[PDB]
């Protein structure tokens, strides 16, 4: 499903993430702007084999099972398949383990080159939240 930017909005807000670790929702839908453009079917292939998966492009080498990742850890728990669902629950209870893991959000390279510093709450003008 390809969300709209207020109807990605609302639905991050209502599963905790505004203000999750002290990042407002516009760092989130930011984040999924760039990382998938709220696509989450999104799948990327990396150099290194593993894959990065959905709206918020969640990495196989650490988060998620795919099957096909050499020694990857699991740590969400979930096959990666889970994480391009329609329901965005998966994507994010799993973002909020990477984001509470120590290096914030800068653990996705489009936040921290594309939303780190700029004016995020402009992502949720005129949303009804």
């Amino acid at each position: 499903k390809v969300f709209g930017r207020c109807e990605l909005a609302a639905a991050m807000k209502r599963h905790g993430l505004d203000n999750y670790r002290g990042y407002s929702l516009g760092n989130w839908v930011c984040a999924a702007k760039f990382e998938s453009n709220f696509n989450t079917q999104a799948t990327n292939r990396n150099t290194d084999g593993s894959t990065d998966y959905g709206i918020l492009q969640i990495n196989s080498r650490w988060w998620c099972n795919d099957g096909r990742t050499p020694g990857s850890r699991n740590l969400c728990n979930i096959p990666c398949s889970a994480l391009l669902s329609s329901d965005i629950t998966a994507s994010v209870n799993c973002a909020k383990k990477i984001v509470s893991d120590g290096n914030g959000m800068n653990a996705w390279v489009a936040w921290r080159n594309r939303c780190k510093g700029t004016d995020v709450q402009a992502w949720i003008r005129g949303c009804r939240l």
